[PDB]
């Protein structure tokens, strides 16, 4: 919705302002030579009380950054708003943030005076000096920095002395939208796993699924003691979770044929589909990877010392725990598990929309799917800042970066997309600070993602224009869920 | 999703194509007609109280006559209960004297399968009225200019329940405001006359100052002042809002001062009213100013000795002709003005009470600093585009231009100063044509009486186009950021 | 919540205004001698588009009703429901009635004639005679007759002459509020079976469950052609609601085990929780039913034939039909399953109740349930008049109904409860018209049911109250669902 | 469900008690005090912006002290963000000046299963002030006058930060409405003025007529007019509004007006306000009427030669002794009610500003009828249900009536007319007075500064309870029918 993106563009004013002033966050003492700010969305890892963004401030010469959690207040929420802010900047410290910003409207309706009333609660009764306090006139959303010079620091921050382990700089978000790991999941997969939620949760007496003979087999001579399924699942605990996991990894994934190693190379299918429902995936075969390979090995190897081979090639335990890892993440950053594991109203509309219209390829469960990137993904802050500053290049020369053609014509080619591409993303990380640094490939995962999803279209740019947004698809992405 | 209101203007334009590629749908077989056209446009909101989702209008060989068709549009967020409302509403339409009235229902439902054929089911069993077509539909393309074009099924023709005029009603989807007489805070100030008065219809009367009684009555012999200042004869509950609205806060009594005499000296009084100016900059002025100099022109045609004061009065209450409108004649236009405003905003109701949406408008203006807030301004922009319907324009122009610089971007353009291509003000007014062509004989939804003045001019007010005009490549240039806060607001 | 007892007070009094006036419902021709009206809700087996009400309309002599679906307006709903009203009563039509009554408030804000309007549009353009108007001035909660003398006709009905089939009198509700078949269902079927839809909506290639050697082969020789599954379960459909039917049955009432006829009885219980908690429920036996009658059977029938048996007293066949239509109605007159058969948002949300809180018996399963049966089941409309009713008796004299004690003292006795009880049926059978005829057997159902749910006391009566109604708890259940 | 208002009356009495049974709940070991009571009481709308849930207020054997701690009470309906806002509540209510706070949390949410550790982790982290408490619940028993008894845990204790009044504050969780003074009408006349000023703060000031003007330059020389005769001193925003309401709607110059002399004769004028009465029979009267005859009795000592005209103005304005009060000190009581009965009723912000609420009341009362309307009186009798916090007291009154009767349905009573027992209105002292004790002693849900007047006048006007005040068997009867209405109507 509007709540997300302004946020965003606050974050981005918040990383501005102590770039231009690192007092805010520094006391006299231990002022550093230089600090940098960029901000970013909060990881679905990090706690629960989820803060509406990260601002991370760099030093000169070091690998560690210090973290400050954002939380924003619009007037909508009214003044009831500001306690809540006030409790949830102790959540952030307590969750193990070296900061937290309190942003709110510089006065309400009711009260002339909110981020000062805000400060003093603070310094009367909290005595937390690592809580800073922003307020803020209303931003101007033609702007590519809509806060820019709207937001006044009304109570700096001090990082906490006693703060022995710094926080890795290569450690979290570096952009405020967020990442899919491109690679492993699908719109298919988080289906199937929140339907296998769905079952476990209506018959949690539900029979474990039994592996074939030869696997069962294999897995006593390499874990005698450990559970087959515990093993090939990489699995440990009993909980909810985990449970949902073997589940799913035994019925959708590494199903009786993927599991079947070899023959020579099976051939074998999962029962995931690509997102291009061209065919369905494949798990550790294919060209020459697990199985394939392990064919090959079996030229001298023995054929028991495969199943060795098959449980810088990930087995079936080192995907089974990444894999995993990957859509436990991306389901929790979608908001559609809770941290307990039990589907949210969001998880079950999801697997509603796939199971009434057709599965996860269908237009509609591609549109919730769009909709959930959009605003759960910010990728509406990130759509915001490529319009505004493409706006402005364009507004002022329509005919920015073209080459001269045959006749003198102006032509915008591809090496004007990639000078444009490249302006974007140092406007991007020198001026709103929205994204850091950890090449034709400078937005190629937001772009996919957002082609794939019908918000940019299919031709990549336009001369007068550069990447063509469809807005209106756009909008109706952020009419949805009420 | 979309707005409502134009996923309704889509299906509307989309069931005009359907009647012109098949006016059997219409028509019975002896009443084919020899060549048919068809367009979509909103409903006039002098029209009765059930307001209808559409107006789709069909003319025939013959010269002056036109049917019209009511259209009621459900979408699948109403539920299956919105059938059921929708057979009611048809009904109420062809009452309301629609020749033929259209339902545009989703061809399922969650709870439902079959939902069109149930309306059709349920108008053969038990209505017994053929006028009424039920069309089904599945679900749009919004990336096309025409959504529905080959996506809405007739389910049920109509057949026209058997004198009608072809030159009337609205000739575009999208509202046309009044320009030049109202301002949001005439609507304000009018539904708070309206509410005070409801609540205490009795106790209030309005007082005239007494020179102007005395010229009234020596103009006028007979009539009653108020009633001949406000230009009003009725004592319906709409026209004494009217009168208090009008001596209140316009012509109040230092705006219907025609001059001041000081020493054998007339001037124009510089009177203000107590309406604001939609820019903030003053409040608005009658009869003076810089669209009127009625005031001016009477004080010079004093002081040179060329007019009695009483025809000074003469000339204030009746005006002077050319261009020069008097205080009856300004009262009666901006009467019939603000009343049409209104009731297209769906503020009041024909009662003349305000709705819902005008309480809230109201509301915003009491607490959130008036009437030019930026409150009252994001409450208009929405209601422009929503109950205005101009987030149907605002696609139409969008996806028409897109597909235009889509296939070349430098279309339109001409040589410019290095020789390179320039958007121009004749590329503008080629693309605008273009559009015209488009919005008329491809998707059906304005018809002829080549600008969009009026249209720029109300979406540029209130930020959903930018400023500057045209740009290359675009057309004229949408904020769609706008676009959405105004969508989202639900008035 | 409101709605619902506002509804019943109108279709009461309606009922009134045809049995002081039957030219309402007839023309000037075929005026009856004698006809009597009462008003009833519409069972759940009649078709999608519901009825607020329904008030039948019998004639002497005759064995036949003509009914009257009623459609209630409230002004909340503002000029918009008028047309709603119009619609649904042409829905009314549809579905059979012979005839429908538009009951909405006599002025709006808006609108000083709505009922006028509402004729008007019914006379110009829809042409059905079989359409009645009515409307009202705001009710009298105070009043065990809200609506009395409250509400005038606009627009009178006239039934079609085109009937020559009449609806039975036999047939249908008798009363406004729901009557649950207190024997077979439980609060853990509804339970289960939801639970069954849900596991089936998530895999709908779940394999069908197998029978024991000895049924399979039973079934051939009764059914040789027949699939057993379909035998046993009674289903011929391969529809949703049939499908989820034969996995719950199978899977929670005729498991293997109850599946089994002899071991002597073997003493089987089903996996379905009583709602009293004490043990599971059995089915075909327990007394001398079916497996113990069919035990002392085969002192003589073969050990062959008893499974002819098994398959007045209902075998594994016709009990499966009968309960399936049971749970069927049930759960579709609560509003827990749709005409299609998933669930609903209220039928998810008891499955989640029981889900979280310890399953059907638990007491946020009971009262959400209780709830339901407040408002879904219109008990408000029940208690309303009983309260009202009872009030109005005991305000005039405190000691109505009491005997004479060891003292002289009054005292409310069994007698006085029954006495007070047959009172209150004849008010609401002959003034109110809330109920009709097909003994301390008054309102059973109906006290059991709310003493269950903690509505009323477990004391049956008190002095100076009747029935001791746990009002509060009666508001708390008003409140739910939002 | 029940009330969130009256569920966390339930949660608070429960504080209250778990403080008389361990007082080490609230007092450092050194701190142990020598008899310590504790009642919960609202918070007096005089005290801060952020409002609590409620106050329990511990004595010791101290004899004029009181320690007061701010209650919060959160609900699984809020969800585990309710947390956070309790903690920053918490804060802010230690910042307001009480000595402690409490949080009482749900034991466990759908999300969370371990809530109120996470808040008690929080404060032991990152807040470090020892003064806030936190209790979990598990969900309360509406069955019992006492519904959280034995089911509220303490998981965090709390320390009283470091002179203190104990005759101070409200004595009853319910909130006391002065009565004799205002009405509805008047609540609605008064958020209107302040609306109006918030919009035009500039253009208004009120007109004395002229002979009061000069009445008053004579009593009181130098003071301002309206300030003298609206008894008031600041220009707050507050003050302005006072000032207008009174002249325009109460004191208006009619009213203002003591007497009327025609022909060496004295009367009253006769003077009605343009506010209604309650009852809607007519309109309210000032120092003339059934309440205060001061003019009466002003008019009667002039025409029988007692006083001077002078002397009948100072009567007039500054009252006559016994009992008859003056303009000056109406204008001052007058505006000391209806200030604190629109802060109560959380109607008006502590700037003077409608709230919300006040909003929502003054739409109801201008669209539908006025503030004696049905609309209206539901409006507020939701308002005393919900703000006022008669829903707990009425489940008090309900549960603690049903276990005497149901024990006992012939408590009470006294031999009648045939020696049938008869419950009369010594039988009603007699319960009424068992009710106290149990509020006082067994809830503490109220303390000593016996009737219950104010409150069933209250519940009875607005349908809550019976006309007939009491019935064989039952006590008070409750209309839960009518409680039902109040309590989903959400301000």
């Amino acid at each position: 919705y509007d709540h997300n993106a302004e946020a965003d563009f606050a974050a981005s004013e918040v990383a501005r302002m102590l770039v231009a002033d690192p007092g805010l966050c520094y006391d006299a003492a231990s002022l550093p030579a230089s600090i940098s700010a960029s901000a970013s969305y909060e990881p679905s890892a990090a706690g629960w009380p989820k803060a509406d963004g990260l601002v991370s401030v760099l030093e000169g010469g070091t690998s560690t950054q210090r973290a400050i959690a954002l939380e924003y207040k619009r007037p909508q929420e009214g003044i009831h708003g500001l306690l809540t802010a006030i409790g949830q900047a102790h959540g952030y410290l307590h969750k193990g943030y070296s900061g937290a910003a309190i942003v709110i409207p510089g006065r309400y309706s009711s009260h002339p005076t909110p981020a000062e009333y805000v400060r003093d609660v603070l310094n009367a009764i909290s005595g937390s000096r690592a809580i800073a306090v922003f307020s803020y006139s209303p931003p101007d959303t033609t702007s590519p920095t809509p806060f820019a010079g709207r937001i006044q620091c009304v109570r700096p921050l001090v990082f906490d002395a006693g703060r022995v382990h710094l926080r890795p700089a290569n450690q979290g978000p570096k952009t405020q939208w967020v990442h899919m790991r491109e690679g492993s999941t699908t719109r298919d997969a988080f289906f199937r796993f929140l339907q296998v939620a769905k079952r476990l949760s209506a018959d949690p007496t539900a029979p474990r699924p039994t592996l074939r003979s030869e696997l069962v087999a294999a897995i006593g001579r390499l874990a005698p003691g450990r559970d087959p399924i515990e093993y090939i699942t990489n699995t440990a605990d009993n909980k909810f979770l985990t449970k949902v996991w073997q589940f799913f990894w035994l019925e959708w994934l590494a199903t009786p044929a993927v599991l079947t190693p070899w023959k020579s190379a099976p051939g074998a299918r999962t029962r995931i589909l690509r997102e291009d429902g061209t065919d369905f995936s494949q798990l550790w075969e294919g060209r020459v990877n697990s199985l394939k390979e392990t064919i090959a090995g079996m030229l001298n190897i023995s054929e028991a010392q495969g199943w060795e081979a098959f449980v810088d090639k990930q087995g079936v335990r080192a995907r089974a725990h990444s894999y995993r890892e990957d859509i436990d993440s991306a389901l929790a950053q979608l908001r559609w598990i809770e941290d307990d594991g039990l589907p949210t109203d969001q998880g079950y509309r999801f697997m509603t929309i796939c199971e009434r219209y057709g599965g996860a390829n269908s237009r509609a469960a591609i549109d919730y799917m769009g909709a959930t990137l959009i605003q759960t993904g910010r990728y509406a802050s990130f759509l915001h800042y490529i319009n505004r500053l493409s706006e402005r290049k364009f507004a002022e020369n329509p005919l920015a970066y073209t080459k001269p053609g045959p006749g003198g014509m102006p032509v915008f080619t591809e090496e004007s997309y990639w000078e444009y591409l490249q302006d974007l993303e140092t406007k991007l990380t020198d001026e709103l600070r929205v994204m850091r640094k950890v090449v034709r490939t400078t937005f190629q995962v937001e772009l996919t993602l957002l082609r794939n999803y019908g918000f940019v279209s299919s031709t990549r740019h336009r001369l007068g224009v550069g990447i063509p947004i469809d807005w209106e698809q756009v909008v109706q992405a952020l009419n949805v869920d009420l």
